[PDB]
């Protein structure tokens, strides 16, 4: 698990991206698309993006990052006591949305480099710790609902 002094610098981590929740949100999903076209194609909604001009100027990629930072944010908040608020998005991106345990390890990284891209010097070792840790936390508790659903 986690320590109270790391969850205590996780929430203060973010509380930088609630200052602008969307275009944290955006600045993920736009990382992991560039980084890993292969993640494009699993949105229909977004599959018709074809340069990153193109992702930057829609305003819909920007509201589903919001709706995404929103939960993952909500999660964080529960600090380890999250099985209610994971065990269903975990179930969605197995079942319906077909996304590999990779796809997750992405986007984990993406949020690592979007928040230094973001605040520059402002991101210190034991910050980058603790979040690396909440998020392997959060990605290997998402890797047991998936083994459980034997989806790969
Ligand atoms: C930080 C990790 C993630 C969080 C917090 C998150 C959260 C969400 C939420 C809250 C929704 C809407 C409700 C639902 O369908 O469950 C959603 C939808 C979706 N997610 Fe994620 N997700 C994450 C990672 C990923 C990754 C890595 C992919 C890979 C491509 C992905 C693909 C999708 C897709 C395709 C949908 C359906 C979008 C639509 O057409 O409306 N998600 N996600």
């Amino acid at each position: 698990g986690l320590s109270d002094g790391e969850w205590q610098q996780v929430l203060n981590v973010w509380g930088k991206v609630e200052a602008d929740i969307a275009g944290h949100g955006q600045e993920v999903l736009i990382r992991l698309f560039t980084g890993h076209p292969e993640t494009l194609e699993k949105f229909d909604k977004f599959k018709h993006l074809k340069t990153e001009a193109e992702m930057k100027a829609s305003e819909d990629l920007k509201k589903h990052g919001t709706v995404v930072l929103t939960a993952l944010g909500g999660i964080l908040k529960k600090k380890g006591h999250h099985e209610a608020e994971l065990k269903p998005l975990a179930q969605s991106h197995a079942t319906k949305h077909k996304i590999p345990i990779k796809y997750l390890e992405f986007i984990s990284d993406a949020i690592i480099h979007v928040l230094h891209s973001k605040h520059p010097g402002d991101f210190g070792a034991d910050a980058q710790g603790a979040m690396t840790k909440a998020l392997e936390l959060f990605r290997n508790d998402i890797a047991a609902k998936y083994k459980e659903l034997g989806f790969q």
